[PDB]
Formats: C-alpha cells, sequence, structure tokens
RNA sequence: UAUGUGAUGGAACCUCUCCGGAUAAUUCUAUCUCUUCUG
C-alpha cells in the first residue's frame, strides 16, 4: 500500500484493526480508582539483598 | 478510543535492618455518723 508520505483519513485500508472494548460495558463511566489497585514493584541487587 | 511495511515492558521480589521487653509479696484493725435547745 505504500503510505508513506499519506498521514491518512479517508484513504483506503484492504486489512483495517478496530479499538477493543469491553463486553457489556460500552457506557459506563465508573471512575480510575473504582476498578484498578495501584502497586509499587521494586527491582533488587541479589547481590545484597 | 487506535492508524498500518518494525512494540523482548513476562524487560524489575517493596526488598533490607530491630527479644512485646521493663517495675510490683493477693495482701489486711480504728471507728463510722452532725444538729442539741434556754435547762
Amino acid at each position: 500500500e505504500k503510505s508513506s508520505k499519506t498521514s491518512k483519513s479517508p484513504v483506503l485500508n484492504n486489512v483495517n484493526f478496530s479499538n477493543f472494548n469491553v463486553l457489556g460495558k460500552e457506557k459506563e463511566f465508573l471512575n480510575i480508582e473504582d476498578v484498578a489497585d495501584m502497586r509499587v514493584v521494586n527491582r533488587v541487587d541479589q547481590q545484597s539483598g
């Protein structure tokens, strides 16, 4: 397709991949802290623990 | 809610250090209570 030099918006896509959304929750807002949990996770030297 | 000839992020241990310890005989004698009416 050599789509170089063409940023493109309506130009042809022989194969295009759409976005993926959660089934059954297309219109459901909530908040970030209501579904997700936050941890830190660290890196250890393994020479001195 | 991406934009398309190129995503090892499974590509990273919240790890390391610190006596729930210290002191104490389950023992034993002095009152308690305020208004009485001329005495």
